[PDB]
């Protein structure tokens, strides 16, 4: 359970040395360009208030307006902001879009408030950081706890101060400028760069084994598009329990019955199983889809999988790369696998600063295109740099804001 | 030394259960407004690079815009800063000007950086809040670490973004907007101060011993005014050594020599003394005029002074206060005694937004009312709830900010 | 027969300068103005055809505070006149100690020859083109030659459309609009005021000596007749339709009159006419030019019959003047201190716009006086520090206050 | 050397009169929107400080926002920015972009600053025209004495008042926003304005000679890319020397020499010869690549060349137009020939608002297309009118600009 910022910036202090950074820019790099705390109190329904603190890390905007999402869970607090804020930063530049990194949230427990408070709580933060984020400096997106509603709420709000800006945040619903293909674009993309790693071993999806941590946004688009390019999920946990099957899951009937039960027990093609054992699950590629930090040096040597592709945000330590290292096991990094949320999110801002939307099909060569460049981009890192695919992403992005910075200066 | 966040909300918690405040009311008025913490990087003379992190905690808003100084110290870091910008909110309220509290900082040693490296610091630190500051908004000052020249580099950095904005800072030199009093303001509070408490006695200035602790904007005027109604300066410090002499130093040929030498314990009029004895010098009137949280639980119970008058921002820490009141000790707390500055702060702003500025008799009569109607105010409190100073003060403040907060009122 | 406006002007300059012992880059630094703007202003004439003219704003500094000075219609108002006037109002602003910097603007037009709506619409157009570029906090106009209260009236009412009611931005406003009891008077008023500092220092007043006075304009005339209802004689006058004299003294009421009801000066039955270009050397004890600057200069300085000379125009007398004048014995009062009662009571009138409540005129004219008699203080002063003559007394004043706040603000960027 | 502004204004009154163009419109197309002079002062790298006067002329934005480059020159005066914003408004117009005219400069000499003073001016200049300029209003680009840095320089001070602003400079660094095909383009440009000049002729590049003055970006890509078309460059100059070779210069060596040694002198391949005989020296086509007005009175009846194409601006003035009109020397006129520049920095700025960048085969196609059609049009100009080259695209141009004056109208 190593503390989130701490194990980011080790990654970081890492990939630095690999490229033998400059200290002052190493140091300037770390530092976030502004770190924001705001109250945000709103009245409940019964007219009671409740105050809750609401965080917005703008990490690097040197390659341009920044970019992430914002999470409302409990476990929200400074140190996961900023380590996810940073993690941005890179995944921006590994990816190629013109952002630089920023994350938000609010510790809070979603399911405790009614669809009124979080939509209060949503616009009251959006009055307290309005003046801070924008078109062109910083766009916000969904995270754990939040979606395209929680966005349209930003967008109303945001709009009141600054006139209709649909740009201002991405994954918006579609009925309010959002883009085609982004709902799923996340667990599209871990399927794109889960298909460009196997190719490198000769394999592919149909026929492997996958478990799948997590089914929200990511996590049931994850386990959809494997199962319908013939993956087998065996076994699949969110926050109410765990199901496994050995012949696969039904994932569409797995959602059907989430959505009418509001569990994933109970479920008729599957087996009850102990939530705490479906990290360690027999599996050819193990995909993390909820919290970070959940594979670390206590269990990461019981990981049965061949390959992790982590499609939730920093889900393994640097305890557990090592120890997994030495077992052998392949690791496709976050700060790539995951891409596929905030690439399409740079396609919707395109299509709304352009104020003209794209088809589907488009959208998903586009991300098809972006992921499979990326993935050429960090072979060559690690061939030049003779190190894994998590530094060869890491070195990627570190490179590319450290030239933009350096490009822009440092004078006043 | 008790953390400085935690000392002042133990202050605070008190305060706000004497006056009977809801829970809810507490826990809003703890939080603050919003906390900013940005990147502050800048070549220095020889070009090499230095990064620092500065600050801006906006406590609270309900009275008028934010007010506070900035503070380039080494021990600058958010604890601290978010102390002294909820003592900012409370002072502004005792002494009744419409401001809330805010403070900042930059953890630096001014001594190590050059003028032209300190002036780039302060631009380019005014270029990462200057969308966060403004007249009706937050408008700083000087504290420790920072002067009249430093406000003026803000005021000329701030005034290309937003144009000609005089009173966006106080603290300016008289040229650019400053007002006549305001150097010597918060000494010259200090004084009123004093004489309010102790005519409470029966007593004057005039034949007691004084002891002082730093000797910068706040200390050189405490002494060299109280020195001038009479008062025995008998022992005074700063960072450099301390100096004694039981018969009365010689405030005015001490700050020549000081200003001469750069040190202290070398002047022909006073001996030489240990530092780290000068808080429990025998005294009158022991005066700190530098850090906080100096008078804790290993040395108060060696303090010999009848009165503490806290000029320092939180010199004296909560376990100290509890034994110095066994001891018979009266503490006229920080948020009364060292209002002179923000006081004078405020005339100085208003003379800014009215276009003329006042004499400086004007300035020191409306100060010295300020400060007597401070004092009536706290007694009252006093009585009212059969509570000492500090709480006197705190309870004040407390219920004036509630009391605008509860009328602007909580809806969206 | 003038030397170049901003060579005359930056000669004073350098001299100052040089008393002052000015670092070298500072002195360079103090003279480029802040900013210099040139417009295209073109309108519809009534009958709709195109007229283009070409306005000028110049922001010469800005270190003590909002830039301030008036706008002139004019047809001789070209770059150099309008870098020459900003820069005096600089160094104007500084010597009366008020929170302003300097700037001064312009058109190349001749008003008599426009209709009263091709005027207004040419003020409106100006404005749209520049109201990016001043403000109440940044920079404030005011009337000059050819400008008046109902210019300023049209460039606070379109100015205001791009940025909401917007009092201060412009002063020497009409009373019903915003604008200061006595601003009217107070250029004229300040050089009495100016006058009679300096002549107390001889043990003399205006009563019973005698005044030449160039230009009969806002300046002009208040000029003339606040001298004349001190008892002093006003001897010769000129406008820019002639020269009339009597060496008894011009009853200035009658004239004002006569000038009201047939539009010139000419054929006042109460006194003789002159040539206009003998006027500045017509015999008197003060003569006071009110109108052009540069009338003083190498060709007929040498003629001169005043023993002072009270600068009421914007720099009247170039420096090869002075050293002329300066050799006959005659004083010379600089517009810099003299003819700032304009400027001061234009600041009265933007504290009061800002403060959103406007004074009685015995507190204006109170206030005036206070700020004309420190000012004179000052520059006697540094007169004596420097052993200099009034107009680098002032000139060293002005100059050192700009200075010090250049260097409290610094120069990183 | 004739005045500037005298020869540009000149040739504009003589356009117009060919058009028949109304006075009154005349004289207005003549004053330019607003002419801007601004102190740059800065403090030097051993802090004494050096004052420059920074000049932008936004000549006319009839046809939309104004557009042209920043030169710091020694030379750089009023006159010549005047000058060279009044070409800009013809320019864009006969290349059917949406903008109009500007220029700016700083009177310097670039070669005695170090990088950061040149930043350190570059920033102060941005400083003071920020509100001048914007991504609607006037996007600057290079010129002479300036490059991509000192473009990013320009963005990253201005984005600090208005957020991140890519499209309100061009000739950006690729990785800051840049346009592939921008660096090469004004030299590529050239290149296809010959070719469409020459084929009226039956004639193309290979096998033909040209003599090329300055060897910047606009002369070095120019005689690249003529080399590589076939073209024999048989003589090139900068400010350090003359080099001739009547079999033709190899430019990739020489570009080389020029590189590591910062001389064209002592280059292997290649004779010295006498910088002010290179304008005269023989051969089919004459590129003035440098400073304007070098082609006068004095020089141009000694002109050898066949062909005259402009890649500086107005090298030309028009009393040798008309010497080498008598000689039968046709000239392709600066405002269609080295469009090429102001037409790609078009697409970098569409790039930018967009927020989606151009493969470089799209970019330099649409050069082509632009630079075909404009060629097309000035010839029916030339037809209708009766007119040589200059006046073809002069005329075009200011009847384009007039029609966009006509119907925004004139009423307040
Ligand atoms: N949404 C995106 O576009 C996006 C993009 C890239 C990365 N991510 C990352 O993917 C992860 C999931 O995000 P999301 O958008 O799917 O969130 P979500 O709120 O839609 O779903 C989160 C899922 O995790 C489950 N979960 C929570 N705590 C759990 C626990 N202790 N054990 C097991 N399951 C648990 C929830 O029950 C739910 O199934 C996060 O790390 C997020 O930062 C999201
Ligand atoms: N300046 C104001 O208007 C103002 C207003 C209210 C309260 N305060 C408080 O007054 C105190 C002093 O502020 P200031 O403006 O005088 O600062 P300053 O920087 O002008 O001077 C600080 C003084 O403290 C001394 N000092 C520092 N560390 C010391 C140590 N360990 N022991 C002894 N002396 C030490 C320094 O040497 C110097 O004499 C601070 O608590 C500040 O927050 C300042
Ligand atoms: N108005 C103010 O508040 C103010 C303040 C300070 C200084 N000034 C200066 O005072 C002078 C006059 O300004 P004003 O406001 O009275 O202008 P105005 O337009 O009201 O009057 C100008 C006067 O000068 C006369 N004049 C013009 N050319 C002349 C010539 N060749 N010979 C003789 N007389 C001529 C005109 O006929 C008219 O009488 C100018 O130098 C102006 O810059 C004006
Ligand atoms: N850069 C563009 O995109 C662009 C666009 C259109 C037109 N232009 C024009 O092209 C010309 C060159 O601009 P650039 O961008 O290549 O500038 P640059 O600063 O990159 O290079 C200028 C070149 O001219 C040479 N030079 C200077 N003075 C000279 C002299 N007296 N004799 C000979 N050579 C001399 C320099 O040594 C250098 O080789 C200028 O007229 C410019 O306005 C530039
Ligand atoms: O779409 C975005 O802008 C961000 C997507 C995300 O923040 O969830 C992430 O990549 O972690
Ligand atoms: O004058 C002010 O606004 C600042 C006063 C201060 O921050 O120094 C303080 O009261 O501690
Ligand atoms: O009142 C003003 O602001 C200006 C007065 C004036 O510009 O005419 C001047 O002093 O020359
Ligand atoms: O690319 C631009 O906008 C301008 C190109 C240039 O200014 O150098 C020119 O055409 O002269
Ligand atoms: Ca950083
Ligand atoms: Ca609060
Ligand atoms: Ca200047
Ligand atoms: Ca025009
Ligand atoms: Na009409
Ligand atoms: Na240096």
């Amino acid at each position: 359970a190593m503390n989130a910022l701490a194990a980011t910036n080790r990654n970081f202090r890492h990939a630095s040395r690999i490229l033998g950074l400059d200290s002052k820019i190493e140091r300037s790099l770390m530092i976030p360009f502004r770190e924001i705390k705001v109250e945000c109190t709103i009245p409940k329904d019964d007219g009671t208030l409740v105050s809750y603190i609401g965080f917005r890390v703008q990490h690097d905007n040197a390659r341009g307006p920044m970019k992430g999402g914002i999470r409302y869970h409990p476990e929200v607090d400074p140190d996961e902001v900023n380590a996810l804020a940073q993690l941005m930063t890179w995944k921006t530049a590994v990816a190629d879009i013109p952002y630089g990194g920023a994350k938000g949230g609010i510790g809070c427990s979603p399911r405790d408030l009614s669809l009124s408070e979080l939509e209060r709580l949503t616009r009251v933060f959006t009055q307290k950081i309005h003046d801070l984020i924008g078109i062109h400096t910083d766009v916000p997106a969904p995270d754990m706890g939040t979606n395209a509603q929680t966005m349209a709420w930003i967008l109303d709000e945001y709009s009141k101060f600054h006139g209709h800006s649909p740009a201002v945040v991405t994954g918006k619903p579609i009925d309010l400028g959002g883009s085609l293909g982004r709902e799923a674009a996340t667990g599209r993309g871990v399927v794109f760069a889960t298909e460009a790693l196997l190719a490198e071993y000769g394999k592919s999806i149909q026929g492997l084994t996958f478990v799948i941590q997590g089914f929200g946004n990511v996590g049931t688009w994850a386990a959809k598009l494997i199962h319908e390019k013939g993956g087998k999920v065996v076994a699949v946990s969110d926050i109410t329990g765990a199901i496994r099957n050995p012949e696969g899951i039904d994932i569409n009937a797995l959602i059907k019955h989430k959505d009418a039960t509001g569990s994933l027990n109970d479920f008729n093609g599957g087996d009850a199983m102990n939530s705490d054992e479906l990290l360690i699950h027999e599996c050819d590629v193990l995909i993390p889809c909820a919290l970070g930090g959940v594979l670390n040096k206590e269990n990461a040597g019981d990981v049965k999988a061949k390959f992790i592709v982590e499609a939730a945000n920093h889900p393994t330590d640097p305890d557990a790369d090592e120890i997994l290292s030495k077992k052998g096991v392949i690791i496709l990094p976050d700060i790539y696998a995951n891409a596929g949320g905030v690439t399409v999110s740079y396609f919707e801002w395109v299509q709304n600063i352009q104020g003209f939307m794209w088809e589907e099909e488009k959208v998903n060569l586009e991300l098809q295109k972006y992921m499979t460049r990326a993935f050429h981009n960090i072979k060559t890192m690690c061939h030049t740099h003779s190190c894994n695919l998590r530094m060869g992403a890491f070195t990627l992005g570190v490179n590319r804001v450290a030239r933009a910075t350096q490009l822009r200066g440092w004078e006043a």
